[PDB]
RNA sequence: GCUAACAGACGUAAAUUAAGCUGCAAAAAGCGGUUUUAUUUUUGGAUGUAUACUAUCCGACGCCAAACGGCGGCAGUAACUC
């Protein structure tokens, strides 16, 4: 069902085709490659896939669901940002579009660089601040795919983890520069778990 | 005219974070005050709002004080009596 790169390099990364191989892995891989080819030039070779990519390949996801997922991923993030995000860690495709929308909106609320913890600068320069907030959240997602797993802790504990990082030295603007340069949120999320 | 009226529970409603503006003496940090926001918790009417809700009366429709509730006597006047 996949005359292409051999299964030997792919059986060591994906243990999903042991059970639901026939229509499942081949059609989902073909539809995902076509769904990213119809996007802005994404190849999606299967070698980069990690064993945590049981999602988007498990028996029960339709190819139409993958088509909606990639369309929602290039709708929630800009396709230049979505292409930069998908260059590293394709595990973002595992999330459902509604849950990914919820996590991105919660990240935009807590990490709002425009104003307060509330979504500052509601939509001339308010739209400019809102676009900067979308850029900041997509840059954090490019830097770390694990920030999309915030609702495992809570939608309201993103601020709690951010202050657990915040209490050491100074205020928010220094920390938006600091957290974008180093992954300080991973220890805070592990401390919350 | 809305946290409505009306009907009930009655000795009185507040709990946990977050952001902002801050302030005190001070060798590189602690505790606060105030405004806004988030989660709860905040009985029906009502997740309603004067074309809506409640109360009272008449009980469709058709034709000519809509609050309790009625709406007098005396003794005579019209070419035969009355
Ligand atoms: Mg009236």
């Amino acid at each position: 069902h996949w005359p292409s790169h051999p299964v030997g390099p792919l059986m060591g990364r994906i243990g999903c085709p042991v059970i639901r191989d026939p229509a499942g892995v081949g059609h989902r891989l073909y539809a995902l490659t076509r769904a990213l080819k119809t996007d802005l030039h994404y190849e999606l070779d299967p070698h980069r896939l990690t064993p945590e990519s049981e999602g988007f390949l498990a028996s029960g996801v339709s190819p139409f669901e993958l088509e909606a997922r990639v369309s929602a991923l290039v709708t929630i993030f800009g396709r230049e940002g979505a292409g930069r995000l998908l260059d590293v860690s394709l595990d973002v495709l595992t999330y459902a579009p509604r849950d990914l929308d919820r996590a991105v909106l919660a990240l935009r609320e807590v990490f709002s660089a425009a104003g307060d913890r509330g979504y500052g600068r509601h939509s001339p320069e308010g739209a400019a601040a809102a676009a900067a907030d979308r850029g900041y959240v997509t840059d954090l997602a490019v830097a770390w795919p694990g920030v999309l797993a915030l609702p495992g802790r809570l939608g309201g504990a993103d601020g709690v983890a951010r202050l657990l990082a915040r209490v050491r030295r100074a205020g928010g603007a220094r920390y938006r520069g600091a957290v974008g340069r180093r992954a300080l949120l991973s220890e805070v999320l592990e401390r919350p778990e």
